[PDB]
């Protein structure tokens, strides 16, 4: 049983693309390493991608290969640490009308094309994700919240799209909204927040990758997907709490498994 | 395809079982009419209990008459608006070694219990479940609520509420043996007022959570799926009470794809 | 020149119509009667009406007399201190699509009730009118004041009342066709007590906006235009409750160039 | 040499003078029987007025009482410890150009009125004055405020208060001749309970200031002068609330030399 | 080995002897059922005091019995919950210098009459005291806590009570030699809900120390000695209150090796 | 009528004597030369020392200087902006039993210095003291605060003083307590706060001075002392209100005339 | 009667062994010297340690020199002002079993070795040690708390475990939990802060040992040990109260002396 690991790190883009935006942080970098260290440990081929190394062309193929690559029973595990982006939704006029996406160094990745690669993976096989960001939201979620987050300020991401008209319109216009649970391999999200909330970037590791490592205790923890993830939750705070989000074929013995076995 | 719809509205406990506390609240009740009133407009047989009346025979025995009632493609809706409660987890030393429960008028039913009541459910049945509660969770929880009321029965009164019917629910807790929501024949999609971290706040005439999914709903005018619909509440909510989308049982995308108060595709 | 003055004050409304809502208040009548002082030191026909007395039948009868009433050259003075309201807009789907009220005793008085009402005055006569009230707004609105009674009626309550009356604001929704402010051929000078992504603060005494008037007002010793009165307000109001300065209808140079409560220049 | 005191205290007025207002505070009556207490303990011929009692007849008249039988040596104590008043000043135009007054029982007492009748004593008769009260002031002092009971009046009241009592006020305030404190026979030695810029809280069983003054007196075991009694109450006092130590009339530095309570030297 | 446990809580005092304070809480009665029952579980002979029960002579007397019935062997429980209280050290002039009390109803029992009655017990005999309580302390404390109720009485409260009961004060500050708690016979081990630069907070249903206690306790599925009875429950502790590990007398480390509650190894 | 002036501002200290704080500020030399405007536009005969410039010697001779030459009819004016120190008591064992202090470049100017140099002036001569600064005052005070305060910090204030026992003692010897009320001439001290508050240091002038300025406005100002005092603190935050001391001569001519009058 | 002290003062350690993290402070090497200077002043043969100097074998060897040299009637005095560190305790999964420790430059000196160096004094010596210095402690802790605390962040310390992972497991299964209790010499232990609290690093100064200083008065303190704290606590915030802990045999008279008799 053969598993591939993708960890990525940004704590840092670049600002020629984001309308001079650099999008520093201090810990996406460490979460990637620990992530990769832990994905080492476990018996997974790991490939690690940080900042200026984490871009569109690279992750896409990254991903790509590991879809062609592994095949039923195997397992693939993506695990992210940068900023959460929004490109306009020019579908409507709506001003909150949004299409998430992950910042990378390159440029922005629109939600749509991540879960599109998602989807090119086989049957039986499990595809684990760590995402320890977020997303500006709408304006509402900045009311509440208005420590440094992991989210691309609305300002930036309106003049990044901007600066680079063409290049988002034509990425908006080839992939398209993908069905996350009609997918072939059986998908297990674990976000570092929630729709509403904000991730936060610590000053070592991100507030949820840092509780990741605190509960799984360099390998000591005992326990499921659901426990690990009910693990981590107890010990967060309100206003962060990570997802698990289940897509693609079920697998109920997969979420039944130890986090990171292969 | 038909519909059997349960609300469940408690802004008032028996303090004579819950060692003198009385679990007020003032919104649980409307919570429940207002649910109740979807539900109804939905071609749903609605059955409405309200503090006094939702106990724990009366709220068994109706999820039970539902489970014998419908079959294969009908659907059962159960909200609940009340105090989230927890009774001592005699299994372990943990301080914080729980079972989760709903604050009912007679007394606690764990978490288990209405879990093993929603396992009896038929196979080709979708479960509705909408709860408007939460927990005290552990210390931590209440560590950062430190730093308005809550529809959890405070962990003071829980521990007390033990002790004065020790018996009571050690024979429940013996009685009852665990069960894995992922395993039950029925569909079931649970969506509570917040996370297992979070508190769920009581308003003054509807919860936080209850009030938000009435304004998206927007008296039936809302057009969508159950995600949409849940992603469109959670949108408005505060940071701090983040509604949950749970899925257990049955894998039903068909259901999760429907209109949130489907009875008729 | 003469003037009609109709100072409307609600620290209450009827619960049996706003779902068990009485929408307490404790400075609007007193708003009422300090307004409704000037009015009559001024050489205004004042007439006052309190809670109760202050219905949608008689609000709309006493501004429907006085458009009559009146003609070129005369002022009329309406004031208003208390809840201000919203109906879903049932003509979209958006959560947050309403249209804005006034919480009468009685029920809700539509916008464009009011707006309509006001353009059935003459032609060369000045209409002032006062609104120390606010609107829930959007759940914006709602997010940014989370983290002391404000004159809005709750969100949840504006649904329940709607819901528990459907028929009859569906009704008035459909009688009443939109106008447009900037059309009516009355000089319309609007000041409220706040922006619309603000809230109105009701004091202990009086509105916080009302409070503030009758401080610049200083018993008739004031000296200025309206323009003035209103900066000099605003000046003494803190930021998260600024009064707007609004004007509709045939413009008018002269009335806003006069002093804040002329009947006679 | 002699000793007559005074001890005010009103934690409640006449709301049908007040315009409705009630005035209410639940520490005054304490603290003016703390200070008669003390009085009667260095000697003092006390007298004590508790709310209804202190009318603006009775205080006046005490007081002149006062000034009519002591003489040269002698001492004369005022404590007070009530609402802190403010009366428009119809002089100018200003919206906060006011009269800072006491809130007596029966009505306000104009700081002229009170300091006219400290011009009253004779020349070699110490005045000691202890005002646990303060005042709304202008606009900016309830600017800082907004962002627990204070001893003043609110601004509201203030003037609605007036309005209620335009002839009243309006005849007083013409038939009271202002004065010079540091003009007066007599030497005065003024210990309020803030600065002119802060306010003065009313604790539940006695004012902050007073709380703090019989704290450092510890029941008559304190040594030093009337300056260190001052220097050693600010300094347990929170930086929001400083008493002032303030000197009129005839200067007198063996009376601010003596201690705290001195009758006989 | 045998054991006598004696249960205080008073969640009310006599108002006519704390010049009209009642010293309201509502907590402390929970927390001393809670505290008898462990202690009638662990196999000791209970007495329960509460509020109009907890007099000087009850509980001076309760303790004598106790220090004269159990010998060397034996343990003597003593938990309290109820206001601490302040009375004047007239030996200095420190406005703080004052010997901490607990407030009983019948008025206050000075902290040397306690120490003292401890001191009454045989010499191998352990004695474990439970504080639930807290001090004014000085006014750095108050300062603090200045920028929810506690189990303090107000300074100015403490010091009205003083004077309205000066010769019974005086007596008993005169009667009751100092006593130092390292020089008892007994083994002492004293566990207080707070710190001397700390308040202790009064939950709705049991104190904030209680209810740790008894969280961690769980109902006796404890494991573990004293220490780390203690470490567990400060670790759940808020910071600004972190109940104390204080041992006096005779040093007895197989007693604070021993479990929480026991009466027999 | 001749009028001399003393302007001083401190925003650094030399920290080779306060066990290496620089008490570094931003606002005091502005504080100074704006109030050695003032003086200057009102016939005063202003003398100047910034930080380097205000040390011990220079400002006890500066003073010195001015006692002797002004006489009855007179007016000096001395003006302060700088950090308020402290230095222990060794009279007794009381933690916050200490000596207010002005902390000049070369060290510390304990309060009774300064007291006996204004009882040097003559009998007939109006002294007008306005310090823009503040103490630290006891543990109360530290309690309640705990944007900068010209306040030196507790542990600052001890360590100076243990770096300069022999130096501090000797001083402590000399000059003692002196009574303000018993003083020659008319002393009217404005400060910028209470003795339970601290004097904030904006950046631009100090919170008082800043004020004091405002009312002024640029000399267009009219009324008496008293009055002038009334208008600032009416302006002020509750957390920080100047204070009106008069000692010396009682002189009701002189609290009477227009703030700066010559 | 010969008395020795040993003042440790870190206000970085090195971050080659820490996972980069330098654990900044700046008020450690001044509490040394303070404490040093009080030390000296009491007759004291006292050794300070600042930083680069205050590493795992000079340390150890300081206290062992120590706990060889003196004996009966004797007094060693250690202080200790830096990082308090916790490192995993695999004898379990919890997420927050651990050790604490003191971030020594070197590296961690776990709880027990400390607690075993102690234990090597003579029955009838003196052992006074001051711990200006924190513990993160659990989740809860962190919770209350969310100006620099003296603790070492949670993720710095598992990274630093995990850069270590051999180191740190030898020393774990070497040395074990000690009772101070049962110990020969008679230890009080002072220590800034409960074991639910946080000690906070001032700029010139702990904030307990800056009060402690204050009380002390440059030597003018009169009384016991017990009134000692009692009168520092006292000034102390709620949030931060000193602890006083005494273990081995109990000599009454020795807390009955003053402060630092030697």
């Amino acid at each position: 049983p053969k598993g591939i690991a993708l960890a990525l790190g940004l704590n840092a883009v670049d600002p020629k693309h984001y309308g001079g935006w650099a999008g520093k942080l201090n810990a996406c970098e460490a979460d990637a390493e620990d992530m990769a260290a832990i994905a080492a440990e476990r018996g997974f081929a790991v490939t690690t991608l940080m900042t200026k190394a984490a871009t569109r062309a690279k992750v896409i193929d990254a991903i790509g290969k590991a879809a062609k690559a592994l095949g039923k029973g195997d397992i693939f595990m993506l695990s992210y640490s940068g900023h959460g982006g929004q490109v306009p939704d020019t579908s409507n006029d709506e001003p909150d009308g949004v299409d998430e996406t992950w910042c990378l160094f390159d440029g922005e990745l629109i939600d749509d094309e991540l879960y599109a690669l998602l989807g090119k993976f086989a049957a039986g096989v499990r595809v684990l994700v760590f995402s320890d960001s977020c997303h500006s939201g709408t304006v509402v979620k900045m009311a509440y919240y208005n420590i440094r987050y992991r989210a691309m300020p609305q300002s930036v991401a309106m003049r990044t799209y901007r600066a680079n008209r063409e290049f988002y319109d034509t990425i908006q216009q080839k992939t398209k909204k993908v069905d996350l649970a009609d997918v072939k391999a059986s998908i297990l999200l674990i976000s570092g927040c929630q729709d509403n909330q904000l991730s936060q970037d610590g000053a070592f590791n991100g507030a949820f990758t840092g509780q990741l490592l605190r509960v799984w205790k360099n390998g000591l923890y005992k326990g499921s997907y659901r426990s690990f993830h009910k693990a981590i939750v107890r010990r967060m705070p309100p206003d962060q709490t990570p997802n698990f989000f289940t897509a693609g074929t079920p697998d109920p013995a997969f979420l039944k498994q130890r986090p990171f076995t292969v």
